[PDB]
DNA sequence: GGAAGCGAAAGTGTCGCAACCCGAGAGAGGAACGATCTCGGGTTGCGACACTTTCGCAACCCTTAATACGTTC
């Protein structure tokens, strides 16, 4: 069963029991509000301690491709290599991307795994629905169909 | 995404005011009958404003978090 086995296998439990847990996976977060260094709050949904988990099992048994560009959530790179990329340089042109990891949708997640340049991982169409409920968070309790990537977890 | 309150924005009805019309009436002149100006309703058009509808800000944080010390997302 492709996916569970391995999950299986790293998390030493049996294959029913990941199973059942991955049915109302995405709704296991607890969500609270952190302090802003100036004013307000700010909304942090992390899962809790089987999903966390499950995630961190997947993430290191499943490489994506990344970028050499990227310098976040990356081994060996942090703040003081992207400061420093742009060192020596006289004009500068920093951006910012709108809710970017709320926008991140299982929809959107699918369609980059299939247009990739470089090597992606060969998902089995039975373990897709399982892939949804292991990394994105679903918000609104009645809402069943909308699903996103949620800071404070271990996958995004 | 969106309680509960509330207010913005836009559309629609309404209602009072002005403007005019139309019949009644006392009676100017000058020798009678009824000119002319006013009284009392009545109708219509119009525009300011009240009323009506829809939208949007953003509580809470869901059972489900971790808790050596610092930056970053």
């Amino acid at each position: 069963m492709s996916v569970i086995r391995g999950l299986a296998a790293v998390l030493r439990q049996s294959d029913s029991d990941i199973s059942a847990f991955l049915v109302t996976a995405p709704r296991k977060y607890k969500v609270y509000k952190i302090p802003k260094r100036t004013t307000g709050f700010r909304v942090i949904a992390q899962p809790a301690k089987g999903l966390k988990d499950i995630q961190r099992a997947f993430v290191q048994l499943y490489s994506l491709p990344v970028h050499d560009a990227s310098m976040a959530y990356m081994k060996g790179k942090g703040i003081r290599d992207n400061a420093a990329a742009h060192a020596g340089n006289q004009y500068l042109l920093k951006a910012d991307l709108e809710d970017f990891f709320n926008s991140i949708t299982p929809a959107i997640f699918w369609r980059c795994i299939e247009m990739s340049s470089a090597q992606t991982p060969q998902f089995e169409p039975q373990d897709k629905l399982f892939i949804e409920k292991i990394l994105f968070w679903q918000p609104i309790k009645r809402r069943k169909t909308k699903l996103i990537l949620s800071v404070g977890a271990p996958s995004s």
